[PDB]
């Protein structure tokens, strides 16, 4: 079984102009979004001048606008990468308020994504992190266990927040200087699986009790220097898999014309004993211990260019001079004035102007298994990626057991865009007719989450009236069932009023969520008596048990010292905090204080907890003394 993982840049939404709703998710498996950030000191980015960092600002991370935003962010906290385009944006005919986009962060590609999950519902969303420009903090983050818990709790709060199925770390290095000014440290290599570790935890207790299992990923560097400075073997062995970057192996970084995604050995290369090319990459990672089912491979939808290159092997393999402007870099696809020369190509762009097109001629490395162009006149070599090398690529992908295809990016496809128009066959129906055999029509397999905050609104001698948080679901939330022994109950709406009820009788009502396809969650429960201050609320739950927290406010004429809390609740309470139980008969509780919790003021609260086994119940009857 092949995986189709495809990255979608933030940016495109601008210049490139290609939208969310421009994707064809029957022609993916997973969908990656680029990129989200790590806060530091109040601010996210990366503030160096350098000239190998192509974004030169920070952001403070506060954000009015983000509830979970709306506040002092701590060191180690996952960020949006950019509020305005991740969830400010409306969209029209999205169903929107002013209020959902502005003050709710309801909108934006995050909205988007949300409705492309309903259209294609086989289709699980990502959010990448890091990535080149936005690595120089995780050497930081992952050096105190405080900042990884940090890290791994708000990673939670994002997924369920923004209805992600799980997190992708693009940490470009471990442990190797990358950009100046950015941290690492050798230590990286072990603090890099304790992250991994701290994340799989968090995302294994939330996963319990959401009801959701939520992927972990890893982009990692092809190179025995990234296997070096990190312990492959055990993070793979944590991790759900591993997109490895088998793409920019060469570029205009280098003086000597080369491929940038060469797949197979060619020992006319000059650099050919670095292992620069994707089998060399792959014998690296299996080498270390990885299994092979365990990567998926990273192909490019772009070239790469190199304005001045000699003449002899029809540029191949030659060396280059820079321009009038200091780089070796040709003017790629997106460049202007702002950007100067990347050298980088949609392969879009390539196939509708470059591609036996104004006097750049193809040849095919038949060896290497890659194309390339070169303009004998202007000299310009570019390195790139067609549909014949990637139907190579996924001939290798399939015969070495690989487990699937991860692409940089769904913009450089051939398509339509504000600079050019392809019209010609595309790279990802290459992955698909290959890798899948067709398009992917399936049902929705993915069930709503548990059912969570139940509570009685109010009781009757014969009837309740019982609320709860919603659940979601990829596609919909279609109902709620309600059972208790005997009887079946169920509603449309996140509560239901139940009537024809036994009188001074316990009931135990176990909730489930469906969707249409007949997905259901599993059951969450509460126990209520019908009829003839502290406050009791549920703080996490999993089936089997729940914590708990207790607010006690002292309405008095005096302070209270040594309170002694005194309540009846039909069901079993195991661990208190700043409490201790004192007794217990037919579900009467006795709880008295930790010493330096004695003394409450009237008009002040004390604040305790616990957990519980079994599901919870209503907490009656209490009184201080
Ligand atoms: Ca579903």
């Amino acid at each position: 079984s092949q995986k189709i993982v495809g990255y979608f840049p933030s940016w495109g939404v601008y210049g490139r102009n290609y939208q969310v709703a421009d994707i064809d998710a029957s022609k993916l498996t997973h969908l990656n979004y680029a990129f989200a950030d790590i806060c530091w000191n109040g601010k996210h980015g990366n503030p160096s001048t350098h000239p190998d960092n192509p974004n030169k600002q920070t952001w403070n991370c506060k954000e009015s606008g983000v509830p979970l935003q709306n506040k002092e962010v701590p060191n180690g906290t996952l960020v949006l990468g950019e509020p305005w385009a991740d969830v400010t944006k409306s969209y029209p005919v999205s169903g929107t308020t002013w209020e959902d986009c502005d003050k709710y962060a309801r909108c934006g590609n995050f909205g988007e994504l949300k409705r492309l999950k309903a259209k294609y519902p086989h289709l699980k969303t990502i959010i990448s992190v890091g990535g080149w420009t936005w690595s120089n903090r995780f050497s930081d983050m992952a050096a105190d266990e405080k900042t990884r818990k940090v890290f791994a709790e708000s990673t939670v709060a994002f997924l369920r927040a923004y209805g992600f199925d799980g997190v992708d770390l693009d940490w470009e290095y471990p442990g190797v200087e990358t950009i100046p000014g950015g941290s690492y440290r050798p230590e990286d290599k072990q603090n890099f699986t304790l992250l991994l570790q701290d994340v799989r935890n968090a995302l294994n207790k939330a996963g319990a009790e959401d009801g959701k299992q939520y992927l972990l990923t890893i982009a990692s560097g092809a190179s025995q220097r990234y296997a070096d400075h990190t312990e492959l073997k055990k993070i793979s062995q944590i991790l759900d898999w591993i997109n490895i970057m088998t793409y920019d192996f060469h570029g205009g970084w280098e003086a000597t014309s080369n491929h940038n995604a060469a797949l197979y050995k060619d020992p006319n290369d000059p650099a050919a004993n670095t292992n620069f090319y994707v089998d060399g990459a792959i014998n690296v990672y299996t080498n270390e211990g990885v299994p092979v089912d365990k990567l998926v491979l990273g192909v490019p939808f772009y070239g790469r260019g190199w304005k001045s290159c000699g003449k002899e092997n029809n540029g191949q393999y030659q060396p280059c001079k820079p321009g009038s402007d200091g780089k070796l870099a040709s003017k790629g696809t997106w460049d202007d004035y702002s950007t100067g020369d990347t050298g980088v190509y949609d392969y879009g762009d390539l196939a509708a102007n470059y591609v036996n097109k104004n006097g750049f001629v193809r040849y095919w490395n038949d060896t290497a298994k890659v194309p390339y162009l070169y303009n004998a006149t202007t000299g310009t070599f570019i390195s790139y990626d067609d549909n014949e090398s990637m139907k190579y690529k996924t001939d290798y992908i399939k015969t070495k057991g690989l487990s699937g295809a991860m692409f940089w990016e769904l913009s450089g496809d051939c398509r339509t865009s504000p600079k050019y128009s392809c019209s010609g066959p595309k790279l990802l129906d290459t992955l698909v007719k290959e890798l899948l055999g067709g398009p992917i029509n399936q049902k929705d397999t993915e069930p709503p989450t548990n059912v969570k905050n139940i509570v009685v609104t109010n009781k009757n001698s014969n009837s309740v009236q019982l609320n709860w948080t919603a659940s979601t679901d990829n596609v919909g939330v279609t109902e709620y069932e309600i059972t208790a022994g005997e009887e079946k109950w169920s509603t449309t709406t996140n509560s239901i009023t139940i009537k024809n009820l036994k009188p001074n009788t316990e009931y135990t009502f176990s909730i489930i969520a469906k969707d249409a396809a007949g997905n259901k969650s599993q059951p969450t429960a509460l126990t209520v008596k019908t009829d003839e201050t502290a406050t009791f609320s549920v703080t996490s739950n999993w089936g089997s048990g729940y914590n708990f927290s207790i607010i006690i406010k002292n309405n008095g004429t005096t302070p209270i010292k040594n309170w002694k809390l005194e309540f009846d609740y039909s069901g079993n309470l195991t661990q208190v905090w700043d409490s201790k139980i004192s007794s217990k008969t037919n579900n009467h509780y006795v709880i008295t204080n930790a010493g330096w919790n004695g003394e409450i003021p009237s008009g002040g609260s004390i604040t305790i907890g616990g957990a519980g086994t079994g599901n919870p119940a209503e907490l009656l009857n209490a009184v201080i003394s």
